[PDB]
């Protein structure tokens, strides 16, 4: 996701973490503001464009080598790669926070977890094709862009009504209510099925696999003829909105559950 997406996920997590988890995190981050997670949710995206952080570029995604929209699937051993991926990163950085939450590495580890759990839920971050669709040019609201970009940025920002931190906060509130009492409230207790602090690879693979199903059902199900030749701000946006909104919600809720486990469970 772009910035609004990451901040939204983070504000959602803030609304579900236990009070003791909130403490734990605030302490690591040196920030007790009401935006403590949201304030760090985009950091990894800066860092990957620096010399020092170049190594972390692969940690944003897992390039699933499947055949959408006919066949979707992710496989850790097949798809992670020699430089690492989102899944291996969640393993590493979770372990750092489990075993060395007061070491020098904890602060970045936590910032990475916050960001990467968000990225795992962007379906095109779990797809190899055309570099997660970056190489697929599209039209959106009369302008040329690419498919990855409209998922990261144009569509969620249109849905939210903007792109700043304050807009992220309002969008997070909308989606948080959907989890607590609204249209996601009867499904959300299944969203944490299979979660296991002692098997970060399995756990993050569940999430990556879940998001990847939407590559087939939603992102590319219209086919490339339609994707290449229509303005995707019409019916395509209408079809995609309930999916990206649910996935952002899942990311925030799963992030909260994960942080709660980090702040409380043994290795
Ligand atoms: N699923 C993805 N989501 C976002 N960026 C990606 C994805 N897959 C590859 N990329 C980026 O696209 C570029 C080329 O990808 P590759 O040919 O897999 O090395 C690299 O800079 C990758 O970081
Ligand atoms: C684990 O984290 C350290 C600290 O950022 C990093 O330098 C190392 O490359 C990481 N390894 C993996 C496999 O994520
Ligand atoms: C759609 O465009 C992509 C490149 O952006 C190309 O790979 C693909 O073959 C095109 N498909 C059709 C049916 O035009
Ligand atoms: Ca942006
Ligand atoms: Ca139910
Ligand atoms: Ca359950
Ligand atoms: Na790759
Ligand atoms: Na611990
Ligand atoms: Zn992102
Ligand atoms: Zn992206
Ligand atoms: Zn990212």
């Amino acid at each position: 996701w772009g910035n609004l997406g990451h901040e939204t996920v983070a504000y959602i997590a803030q609304s579900f973490v236990a009070s003791s988890t909130e403490s734990f995190c605030q302490n690591i981050l040196g920030d007790d503001s009401t935006s403590y997670l949201a304030n760090v949710a985009t950091w990894a995206d800066t860092y990957k464009y620096t010399d020092a952080g170049e190594f972390s570029k692969p940690y944003h995604f897992i390039d699933a080598q499947d055949n959408p929209p006919q066949s979707c699937g992710v496989d850790y051993d097949r798809d992670c790669g020699s430089a690492g991926c989102s899944i291996s990163a969640i393993q590493n950085y979770t372990n750092i926070l489990l075993e060395s939450p007061n070491g020098s590495e904890a602060l970045n580890a936590l910032k990475f977890v916050v960001h990467i759990i968000g990225d795992i839920h962007q379906p095109l971050h779990d797809e190899n094709l055309e570099a997660g669709g970056n190489g697929i040019d599209v039209t959106y609201d009369g302008e040329t862009t690419n498919l990855h970009h409209i998922w990261d940025t144009n569509m969620p920002e249109e849905a939210a009504g903007g792109y700043s931190l304050s807009v992220a906060k309002t969008y997070a509130d909308l989606l948080t209510e959907r989890i607590k009492t609204g249209t996601y409230s009867s499904k959300k207790d299944s969203w944490t099925d299979g979660i296991d602090i002692k098997d970060p690879v399995s756990t993050s693979m569940i999430w990556a696999a879940d998001a990847n199903t939407y590559v087939c059902s939603t992102v590319l199900d219209d086919g490339l003829a339609y994707i290449n030749s229509t303005d995707l701000s019409g019916e395509y946006y209408d079809k995609s909105q309930p999916v990206f909104e649910e996935l952002i919600a899942k990311a925030g809720y799963r992030l909260a559950a994960w942080l709660d486990l980090i702040a409380s469970q043994p290795s």
